[PDB]
């Protein structure tokens, strides 16, 4: 069995140190898609390590080991939601524990039940979304379409199946307040990755950037894990135009695959949705500029230092607008044939 002879090594070998891992990889602009897959349960420990997390809570190591490996092992394999973009938002939510001071805003708790729900946040992600699960009438919506935010209400519970798994549960020896504690923050943050909830939220942020970050104020603890989430969830568009240009192409076709199932179930897919109707540069720019740039405006306004992250996502915008004309087919295509166009 290939999981127990990855876990023995990852258990008995020992922790690697971070600056092994890369010389910058608590920098901004590291790429945490650049380690292979292969190294990255055992960087998800040595960011665990470095964040004192293993000592302060005392994580059993068996425990851990076994934990990181069913986590990397719940996610599938579609374009996009796959293990290595929980990883890279787990690496990003890192970051900003290395570079802006959470402890000065969050409990330690709550750090570490940010980090753990970025590893969880998209658990079983089948490449389709919320729509799609009651449109096809599956059965997460059977559970929870009641509720709303249906993929991550099985985010989720997949989460708690794993705590749930004996030899698993990374938390058992917690205080029962601390338990409770931590399974209701994780709730919370996972159930903020989804977007319509950020929007929701979106003027409470505000709200609250605006009038300045109240540690004493548990609505601002609690605005601040999901602006914080989400802005781990974005991750991508903080790197450089090339780390963009493939997530948006690992995303389309994510989302082109699902226009492809609800055509065949008579349905007509969101213009996003749909390779014959999709526009990529103006739904990117869309994107950047309704949702993703505003969330780092956002960051940027708590954390003076978090400026850098903003004016990259800016600049990743400009850069899709500089290529757009790509997307227009001058002169004749590579194959010096019309024939396409039957
Ligand atoms: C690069 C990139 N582009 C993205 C373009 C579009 C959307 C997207 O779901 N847009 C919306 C647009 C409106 C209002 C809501 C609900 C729906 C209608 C769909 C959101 C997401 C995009 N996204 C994400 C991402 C983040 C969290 C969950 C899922 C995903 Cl896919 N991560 N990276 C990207
Ligand atoms: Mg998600
Ligand atoms: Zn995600």
């Amino acid at each position: 069995s290939a999981m127990d002879d990855e876990y023995t090594k990852l258990l008995h070998d020992g922790i690697q140190p971070v600056a092994a891992i890369d010389s910058n990889f608590a920098s901004f602009t590291y790429t945490p898609r650049s380690l292979p897959e292969d190294d990255t349960s055992m960087a998800i420990l040595s960011m665990l390590q470095d964040m004192n997390f293993i000592n302060n809570y005392k994580i059993d190591c068996p425990t851990l080991a076994r934990f990181c490996l069913m986590v990397k092992k719940g996610y599938r394999d579609p374009p996009y939601h796959n293990w290595m973009h929980a990883f890279s938002v787990s690496h990003f939510c890192y970051l900003l524990y290395k570079n802006l001071e959470l402890t000065n805003y969050l409990e330690d708790i709550e750090i570490f039940a940010l980090f753990i729900s970025c590893m969880c946040h998209d658990l079983d992600h089948r490449g389709t979304n919320n729509s799609f699960q009651v449109a096809s009438k599956s059965v997460l919506a059977a559970l929870y379409s009641s509720e709303g935010s249906v993929m991550e209400r099985h985010h989720f519970a997949q989460a708690i199946a794993i705590l749930n798994t004996h030899g698993c549960n990374i938390f058992d020896h917690f205080s029962r307040k601390d338990y409770q504690r931590m399974l209701d923050l994780m709730r919370d943050i996972i159930l903020a990755t989804d977007l319509a909830h950020h929007l929701r939220i979106f003027k409470d942020l505000q709200k609250m950037a605006e009038v300045g970050y109240d540690r004493n104020n548990k609505q601002h603890h609690r605005l601040l894990l999901c602006l914080l989430m989400t802005s781990c969830d974005l991750s991508d568009q903080t790197k450089g135009w090339k780390t963009t240009r493939k997530i948006a192409e690992l995303i389309y076709k994510e989302f082109f695959s699902q226009g492809d199932l609800e055509k065949a179930m008579g349905n007509r897919p969101m213009e996003m949705m749909d390779r014959e109707k999709a526009y990529i540069p103006e739904l990117q720019i869309s994107f950047m500029e309704h949702i993703a740039m505003p969330i780092y405006k956002l960051l940027q306004d708590l954390f003076p230092k978090a400026a850098e992250l903003y004016e990259r996502v800016a600049s990743n915008r400009e850069h899709w607008t500089k290529v757009s004309h790509k997307f227009t087919i001058r002169g004749l295509p590579s194959n010096n044939s019309l024939d396409f166009l039957d």
